[PDB]
């Protein structure tokens, strides 16, 4: 149909502090959750079935991300490290050391030979997955780095910061290609490339999501009606059915907009705290949502459209 009809299917309990992020495995099999409780949990994507806990970080985790082949995870922790995990064995393969403050955000490149990280230390780091060596340190920002993401061919990195900037980096050289957002304020709390790599979705802490044309460097769409003044809340392109934008919200709801029209097409109610993270299943019309410490649950929602 023209609108989605996401309905609650499962509630996933077990984290003992705020959930920080949820991500679907590229192969659709799994949901991974990270939490302030220092743990990663793996869940069945379709039935919410608890699979395993992955442990090792000495402090809370802000983010977790999947390799392209669904075999590895990378986590970003307040212990100033990232850890690369074998999902099958649950073992830590590498500890990525070099950040001087909390590591907030992380992603594999499509090749999954590199990891990008952003930290409270105001740097972006590019790591070799095989060796766990830091290849490049980018002096990217003048305040904590809120998000990092590679584009579809891995040639570009997009970063965002509380400094109010969105910057695009050449992966090979680490050199800045452009400053896409150049305001003193507000803080840019989230950024990611569109599936096709032509657009950047950016959240600012003035209750606003914006879709930017990367090449032209101008704003194509604005999404409002949600609450976002404090937290680095993820946002998604939903592509399996209708073409939506999905975001959590500080009013404890998930918001879904029509990408083209910018109209809100659904609000998902159930969480009892800030929805910090949403993920869209790679093949099925399924949303995962995760909430802060008054809730500490993950919800799986499914839609016919
Ligand atoms: C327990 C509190 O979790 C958080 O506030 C972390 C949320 C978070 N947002 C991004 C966006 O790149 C990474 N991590």
């Amino acid at each position: 149909g023209s609108k989605p009809n996401y309905a609650l299917k499962f509630t996933l309990a077990g984290h003992t502090k705020a959930v920080s992020s949820v991500k679907f495995s590229p192969n659709g099999e799994w949901l991974a959750s990270s939490s302030a409780d220092k743990l990663i949990k793996i869940w069945g994507a379709y039935d919410g079935k608890f699979e395993k806990t992955i442990s090792g970080h000495k402090l809370g985790i802000s983010d977790v991300a999947w390799s392209s082949d669904s075999n590895l995870l990378v986590s970003a922790s307040d212990d100033k490290t990232l850890k690369i995990w074998d999902v099958s064995s649950g073992k830590c393969l590498k500890t990525l050391k070099g950040h001087s403050n909390y590591v907030f955000c992380c992603n594999f490149n499509p090749q999954s030979n590199l990891i990008v990280s952003g930290s409270f230390d105001e740097s972006v780091r590019i790591w070799d997955v095989k060796t766990g060596k830091c290849l490049k340190t980018l002096p990217a920002h003048s305040d904590p780095v809120s998000a990092v993401h590679f584009n579809r061919d891995g040639s570009l990195i997009v970063s965002s910061s509380y400094d109010g900037l969105c910057r695009i980096w050449d992966t090979a050289s680490g050199q800045c290609l452009k400053t896409l957002i150049d305001d003193d304020n507000p803080p840019v709390s989230f950024v990611k490339f569109s599936p096709n790599g032509k657009y950047i979705l950016a959240a600012t802490l003035d209750n606003t999501l914006k879709l930017w044309d990367y090449s032209k460097g101008k704003c194509l769409k604005t999404y409002t009606g949600h609450k976002n003044e404090k937290y680095c809340i993820f946002a998604n392109f939903s592509v399996t059915g209708g073409k939506w934008i999905v975001s959590g919200s500080e009013d404890n709801l998930v918001y879904i907009w029509n990408l083209q029209t910018k109209e809100i097409v659904q609000k998902l109610q159930g969480h009892t705290d800030v929805v910090i993270s949403t993920a869209c299943h790679p093949t099925e019309n399924i949303i995962a949502s995760a909430a802060l410490e008054n809730d500490k649950t993950i919800k799986l929602w499914k839609s016919d459209c």
